């Protein structure tokens, strides 16, 4: 979290409210959330929540301290929101995980409490994005940031999706960690995307680790015994989680990660994949998280 810091610290261009501010990381605006519950920042490039801190917490988001912060060129950390494909492109030439990671999107409203703040961001199809993606699309991503944290992407129009919220959680040693509450059988994408089944719902994460649980509990527990915490990550509107970290050979290969980025993240993802999500006229598709932390 050097990078996380020095995001607060970079001077205000704008003074949206006495708490949310907009600030600028090379390229990228960024919109900070300094608030007395919570720290929290974001980039209007693919409405990327970047950290999320509430008050007397470690830092629970990871972010890499080796991400780009350029045009067009996806944040390595936070949550990436993976919209309208999850995972590798259909088409040789197009990017993994969808292009709303990639585009700015605008900061439709905000309101704040004493309790934290909300914010909700807006991405509309363009004639430049149809040339890739032939439909008209307004995709909403709303965040509820305090003591608890709320993420909800919503898709209108008429269309078959697959995306997820591909969250980065901060971690002590990914040696330490498990996350339970995973169910039993999930696909291996490291391993031939072979099946398999836990008996009890826990995932530790040795190495390389890839896969997407078909049977998760709502809610998945990252305990983690060097920060000594607990994560609860609240799923909702979705087929399927996903859990994953690169381990040591691509965290190194990868240019926008440290060598040893893996050792202090595990991504648990809020994900709709193996299988196809309509949203229509009348019914928008949907995906949320929501994250808790709790010390011991």
């Amino acid at each position: 979290s050097h990078m996380i810091n020095k995001i607060f610290a970079l001077p205000v261009i704008e003074q949206l409210t006495p708490v949310l501010s907009r600030r600028q990381l090379d390229d990228l605006d960024l919109i900070v959330v300094d608030h007395p519950q919570v720290k929290a920042s974001f980039a209007l490039q693919g409405a990327h929540l970047l950290s999320w801190k509430p008050v007397g917490e470690e830092e629970v988001l990871w972010l890499s301290n080796n991400t780009p912060f350029k045009t067009g060129v996806a944040l390595r950390g936070g949550v990436p929101i993976c919209w309208p494909w999850f995972g590798p492109a259909a088409q040789q030439g197009l990017p993994s995980h969808g292009f709303a990671r990639n585009l700015p999107w605008a900061l439709k409203a905000h309101n704040e409490d004493d309790n934290g703040v909300m914010l909700t961001f807006e991405l509309q199809s363009s004639e430049a994005t149809r040339k890739y993606w032939p439909h008209d699309f307004t995709l909403l991503a709303r965040f509820k940031v305090g003591k608890t944290c709320e993420i909800e992407l919503e898709a209108h129009g008429e269309f078959a999706t697959t995306s997820a919220l591909h969250s980065y959680f901060n971690v002590g040693d990914i040696a330490n960690v498990k996350v339970s509450g995973l169910g039993d059988r999930f696909i291996d994408k490291v391993n031939d995307a072979k099946e398999g089944v836990l008996t009890d719902g826990i995932q530790t994460f040795p190495d390389r680790t890839d896969r997407v649980y078909l049977n998760p509990e709502a809610c998945s527990v990252i305990h983690d015994a060097t920060l000594n915490r607990t994560i609860d990550v609240v799923h909702h509107h979705h087929l399927n989680v996903v859990g994953w970290n690169p381990g040591p050979a691509l965290s190194v290969s990868m240019g926008d990660m440290p060598d040893d980025g893996y050792k202090t993240f595990v991504c648990v993802e809020t994900v709709y994949a193996t299988a196809p999500q309509q949203a229509t006229e009348e019914k928008p598709s949907r995906l949320a998280q929501t994250i808790c932390v709790a010390k011991r």
